[PDB]
């Protein structure tokens, strides 16, 4: 035993380590179990010391023994299974070997070198699952042997031993444990004292060979004794009470204590030789308090800081320096004038467009000290976590901080709920070059000699396993632990040379984010960022106001007012309208840059301005950055109320009138330059241009109305700026997609809409958006890339649409040869434009500023309640640069005026009843007139009426209904009016044609029992007002000729009155699809029997459709297409009538096909069942028919 634990303390004192009783008993346990036994496991918390137990029990043995060690550390659940083990090819048999055989086979198999006279160690440092363990089960019986896919069976030699390293066995089996040798780890192995010690030692290995000895001594004892005092513990044990972010606990902290403080030091010995030990240790005090501060209090909330600097300067000696938050050290004059001052602030003299530089910063104190310790932090080779609030300038920092920098290049990877390590991989590609050298294997340095930083943002979203293990944190736990990874399809290792990881965070509070491992955390100096101050956010914008005044010179006095408005609206916004309303409902000052920006731009593109201008304006502007997400009117009107206050507060003027959102229309379109321009001139202008629109491109009727000018006014604004992309949400049936498509006719752009069907993939959606990039950069199109929730059918391509608004580039779509293709393209396209770039970053500089100026992406979304809607609005990349827009629904005083304007071109015969009615009620439900105002009131009660009895409680309702009833009612009417060209009966034709196209429109799908519900319900709004109808009105014989009334049973339609309805309803429908949910099967033979052998019939599942149905609408035929419970939107330009006119022809897209309608077509659907999901775009188009048998 003696040779042994001299040995073991050997060990301990080559790696520095203090052999306390408890290291002691643990090394001489793990020494005795692994005698025995193959499979160890031990557990502990993180920064146990259980790695350097089983590193000094190896190192031991090597003396001990004279065997040699090779050791294979494997962060498993890093990689895949198939990446592990091994696994088959797509039909080729040839086996790839993966990780953990591979280094068996070369174990076993060599027969060269001395693998027989060497312990093999294989440790498994990660969290452990049944899965991975169970693939290799067969190791930890007594067979001893790896079992193959391959059939082969892989003996293992007594040196080979495997350590399972972890943290927890939560998922682990009784069935593994029981094979296995278990270690708990039920304490921290040494003190804190003593860590301290080893770790001054480990930075003296470094720095103490370069440094001269005389000056190598004197230091290094001058600093043991002042940072190893009682005192410092005193304030341990006084940190346990404090409020940290991300919590990690104060034994894993030292690192970063020790680390920054001898960095610090270090730093200063060129000046250090003149000095007297007075003035010597009062900097040394200085810069080691400073760095227990941030070390120890840097995760906490700023008061907590302050308060603590208290206890520090307390708990030290009253004759050591003072520490005092602001204070900074400044070499002043000579070498060894060192000023400790505060506030040394450079005034920047913005330039007015200069506001929209984005790397641009105000120097305030915060950032000043922040950019200071991220600067020592990156410079001490530590990783980095800014966590804070969402727009706590987490970035802004280290941008700024590392700009003026010449050594320290950034990446950007912005993650998302599931990025993968090959996207990091593909991120680091293009900066980053491996080299083989056999001392390093695969070196991977960057492309050139600087430094290269990854700032990996949003870093607590990657979606987790099952087991709780999120793999890209683990991976970046390889990179800070072992500086290094295994690059398994050529299983070998690869050293990180030079690379930084700095993370940034959204607090663990806030939803959606997971709380990250301490195994990981432990690594990293992390800090807090908070919002600042408010009153220092008064500052910064009172000076961007006055850069954006000095295009207004005789109004820079009033840049206060303005900036204190402009805080006073956010903080007020930010307090009433919570995340408990709607969960967009966040405000950040990013809220504000946005508004300076945008009224920068207004003031530069526009007119000479007035203070009632100005007040007109910025009103402009804040409308349409904090309100436009709002709904609900309520919020609306307090809007106001809140906007009104502001400014009564804060810019008392004489001439403000209303301030409502449809009373300023500040336009850029009808003049040159942009102002308040008048609505009837808006409105004439857009009917001209919208009449012309169509007339160019389909046929699609529409009715100018004051929200849709709105709406356009406000798409305009967004399609105008640099980089503005839009979100649209709000119902379906609402003009979205043509609103979107007319705007950008308007501004010359192109359009883009994704072709996606029942099979695209990710591989198609990347050549559309690889097309689209091109045609940015290379032929400069701008285009307008229009996206609908449905083409999202898988998260991948949320994924990739993340990484691109999140930057302006996808990695992966350019990597490898096409990186090189790429940039030959990229010199030649700059060659011919006559501007020269020779390395690839001037190049892709030039790229991603060209992309980020020329695309525009405009997101539609039906209900956000869905949970693909819900990930978009969720998602922090699309979020945070999507201008959202809440279009909603539509309502009462526009539904009055597209009912009103359709009404009025239908002749009206004069009823002598239609007035006296009037004076009755006096509901209040639009002005009183004739029967247009009469007829335009029933709609829209009954709307209202229908959607209270669906059930449909919030805001699934599209005017659909409204819109189709509505037509359908002037096509009634005029026919009606034909067949009459009598006293008692002219009148109640209105009664009678309203019934009809409400069962049309609106009673397909309804049971008997909820038909005759809607008929007492109408009939009531009827009498309710001057409609008088036939009393004795019956649906069906007022409908259907006797012949038809035949002529469908000779078909062998089934004699039941509900089905009489039904067939009415759906042959009686013009340019709409009926949809038959019958499932008892018979309609697919009723109207075979009604067209004849002329009746095609298809499937969404034969995969032939596509082709078929092209020759089918070529041959005019009639088709029926079985299976509705499954839908291919190739077919939409079928359902949503549209068609490009052409003179000659009149012809439609199905897909690529641009084919000629041949007139006679009539597209019938069918489905078997209705637990089948009907698409929201069909279902809202769509004649939805129920055949199904009631039991009512
Ligand atoms: N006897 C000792 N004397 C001095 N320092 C020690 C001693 N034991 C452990 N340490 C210090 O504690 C640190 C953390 O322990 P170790 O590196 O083994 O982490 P761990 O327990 O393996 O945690 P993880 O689960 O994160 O891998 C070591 O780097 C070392 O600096
Ligand atoms: N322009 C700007 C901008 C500003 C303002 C600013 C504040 C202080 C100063 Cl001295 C100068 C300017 C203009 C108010 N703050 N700000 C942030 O906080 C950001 O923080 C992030 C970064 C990445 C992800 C997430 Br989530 C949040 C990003 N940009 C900004
Ligand atoms: N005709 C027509 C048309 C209509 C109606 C209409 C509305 C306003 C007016 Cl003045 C006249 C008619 C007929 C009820 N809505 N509508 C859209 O919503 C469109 O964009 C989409 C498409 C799919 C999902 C989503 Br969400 C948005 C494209 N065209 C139309
Ligand atoms: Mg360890």
């Amino acid at each position: 035993s003696k040779a042994i634990v001299q040995c073991l303390k050997d060990a301990g004192q080559r790696s520095g380590f203090s052999m306390s009783e408890e290291f002691l008993k643990k090394c001489m346990q793990f020494y005795y179990m692994q005698k025995t036994q193959q499979a160890l496991i031990l557990v502990g918390k993180a920064g146990c010391g259980k790695t350097a137990t089983w590193k000094t029990v190896i190192d031991a043995m090597a003396i001990f023994d004279g065997h040699a060690n090779v050791v294979y550390v494997i962060d498993t659940k890093v990689l895949t299974k198939e990446s592990l083990y091994g696994s088959m090819l797509k039909a080729t048999l040839e086996w790839r070997d993966g990780l953990f055989t591979s280094i068996l086979r070369r174990v076993n198999d060599d027969i060269t070198g001395t693998f027989k006279n060497s312990r093999i160690w294989v440790v498994f440092d990660s969290d452990l699952d049944p899965e991975y363990v169970e693939a290799m089960n067969s190791v930890l019986d007594d067979n001893k042997i790896l079992t193959l896919p391959n059939g082969e069976r892989l003996p293992i030699p007594p040196n080979f031993r495997i350590l399972f390293e972890t943290d927890n066995l939560d998922h682990t089996t009784p069935a593994t444990i029981t094979r296995c040798g278990l270690l708990w780890f039920s304490t921290d192995v040494c003190s804190i004292s003593s860590k301290i010690d080893h770790l001054l030692n480990k930075s003296y290995e470094a720095l103490d060979n370069k440094l001269s000895m005389f000056e190598l001594d004197k230091l290094k004892d001058l600093i043991s004794d002042s940072f190893d005092m009682a005192s410092l513990t005193n304030i341990f044990t006084c940190s346990n009470d404090l409020v940290h972010i991300l919590g990690v606990r104060t034994f894993n902290k030292l690192e970063t204590a020790v680390q920054l403080a001898v960095h610090l030091i270090s730093s200063y010995r060129q000046w250090f030789q003149n000095l007297d030990d007075k003035s010597l240790k009062d900097v040394i005090t200085l810069l080691i308090k400073r760095s227990l501060l941030y070390a120890l209090a840097g995760d906490s909330t700023g008061e907590s800081q302050r308060a603590f600097i208290q206890t520090i300067n307390t708990y030290f000696g009253h004759d050591s320096q003072e520490l005092s938050d602001y204070s900074t050290i400044v070499i002043a004059n000579d070498k060894l004038s060192f000023s400790s001052f505060c506030s040394e602030i450079p005034s920047v003299s913005l330039e007015a467009h200069e506001v929209m530089r984005p790397d641009i910063v105000i120097p305030t104190i915060d950032t000043i000290k922040h950019e200071k310790i991220f600067y020592d932090l990156l410079n001490s080779k530590r990783g980095i976590i800014l966590c804070g609030p969402p727009g706590s300038g987490k970035t802004m920092i280290m941008n700024n901080a590392l700009r003026n920098s010449s050594l320290y290049d950034v990446v950007g990877i912005n993650f998302s709920k599931d990025t993968t390590t090959e996207h990091i991989l593909s991120a680091l590609h293009r900066h980053t070059n491996y080299v083989t050298t056999s001392k390093g294997l695969t070196l991977l340095p960057k492309s050139d000699i600087k430094n290269l930083v990854l700032f990996c943002d949003e870093i607590n979203l990657p979606k987790l396993d099952k087991y709780g293990s999120q793999n890209v944190v683990l991976f970046l736990r390889q990179l800070m632990e072992k500086q290094g990874f295994w690059k398994t399809p050529e299983n070998k290792w690869v050293t990180i040379e030079r690379i930084h990881i700095v993370g940034a965070c959204n607090p663990p509070t806030d939803p959606g984010r997971i709380p990250m491992s301490e195994r990981f955390t432990r690594h990293a100096a992390i800090l807090y960022l908070g919002y600042p101050s408010g009153k220092s956010l008064s500052q910064i914008y009172e000076i961007y106001y006055k850069a954006i005044f000095k295009l207004v010179p005789e109004f820079r006095s009033y840049t206060e007012p303005f900036a204190r408005a402009s805080v006073h609206l956010y903080n007020e916004c930010k307090a009433r309208y919570s995340t408990g309303l709607q969960s967009h409902y966040l405000f950040s000052p990013r809220e504000l840059t946005r508004l300076v920006r945008g009224v920068y731009t207004a003031i530069n593109t526009g007119p000479r301005q007035t203070l009632r201008s100005l007040i007109r304006l910025w009103a402009y502007e804040a409308w349409r950055i904090f309100a436009d997400r709002l709904v609900g009117v309520k919020e609306k009107n307090s809007f106001e109320q809140l906007l009104y206050e502001t400014v009564d507060k804060y810019l008392p003027n004489q001439d403000l009138g209303n301030i409502s959102s449809t009373s300023l229309l500040f336009s850029g379109l009808l003049s040159l330059d942009f102002k308040e321009v008048n609505k009837t001139d808006l409105v004439n202008f857009i009917e001209e241009r919208f009449k012309t629109f169509c007339d160019e491109e389909l046929e699609v009727p529409m009715v100018i109305h004051e929200s849709m000018v709105d709406h356009i006014l406000r798409i305009d604004r967004a399609l105008k700026q640099v980089q503005g992309h839009m979100m649209l949400i709000g119902a379906s049936r609402t003009g979205k997609t043509i609103l979107t498509r007319f705007v950008a006719w308007l501004n010359g752009l192109k359009i883009v809409q994704p072709k996606i069907h029942r099979h695209s993939n990710l591989s198609d959606f990347d050549m559309i958006l690889k097309k689209a990039i091109s045609d940015c950069s290379l032929k400069e199109s701008r285009t307008c890339l229009i996206i609908d929730e449905s083409n999202i059918l898988e998260t991948a391509f949320l994924e990739r649409m993340n990484t691109l608004l999140a930057n302006a580039d996808i990695p992966d779509l350019f990597q490898g040869e096409e990186y090189d293709k790429l940039l030959n393209n990229l010199r030649n396209k700059t060659r011919s434009l006559g501007l020269l770039l020779d390395t690839e970053q001037e190049l892709y500089d030039w790229f991603v500023g060209e992309i980020a100026k020329n695309l525009h992406v405009v997101f539609t979304i039906c209900d956000p309640t869905n949970n693909k809607s819900s990930a978009m609005i969720s998602s922090p990349a699309l979020f945070n640069r999507c201008i959202i827009n809440w279009m909603g629904d539509w309502d009462t005083k526009t539904m009055s005026q597209v009912a009103n304007n359709m009404v009025d071109v239908i002749p009206m015969e004069f009823t002598d009843f239609i007035v006296p009615e009037v004076n009755k009620e006096l509901v209040f439900t639009e002005p009183i007139q004739t029967i247009r105002d009469a007829v335009v009131n029933i709609l829209i009660h009954f709307d209202r009426n229908f959607y209270q009895k669906m059930k449909v409680g919030v805001n699934p309702r599209s005017p659909g209904y409204f819109i189709d009833g509505l037509r359908a009612l002037v096509k009634l009417v005029t026919a009606k009016y034909q067949d009459l060209q009598f006293s008692k009966t002219s009148q109640e034709l209105i009664g009678n044609c309203i019934i009809s196209s409400i069962y049309e429109t609106y009673f397909g799908h309804l049971n008997e029992r909820e038909r005759a519900d809607m008929l007492v319900i109408l009939k009531r709004l009827l009498g309710k007002f001057a409609v008088k109808y036939d009393v004795n009105y019956r649906f069906i014989d007022y409908l259907v000729t006797l012949d038809e009334k035949m002529k469908w049973l000779e078909c062998g339609l089934d004699k039941n009155d509900y089905f009489l309805e039904n067939m009415s309803i759906v042959m009686n429908s013009q340019d709409a699809v009926p949809f038959l949910l019958d499932p008892s099967s018979h309609m697919i033979t009723v109207i075979s029997n009604y067209y004849g052998n002329k009746t095609v019939l298809l499937s969404f599942l034969e995969e032939g459709f596509v082709k078929r149905l092209e020759n089918a609408i070529r041959f005019g035929s009639v088709v029926i297409i079985q299976d509705g419970e499954f839908f291919d939107p190739i077919i939409s330009r079928l359902i949503s009538r549209e068609f490009n006119h052409a003179g000659n022809r009149v012809t439609v897209e199905i897909g690529d096909h641009e084919v000629d309608v041949s007139g006679d077509f009539k597209l019938f659907i069918h489905s078997c069942d209705p637990s089948g999901d009907i698409p929201i775009f069909l279902r809202s188009r769509v004649r939805l028919v129920h055949f199904v048998t009631n039991k009512e």
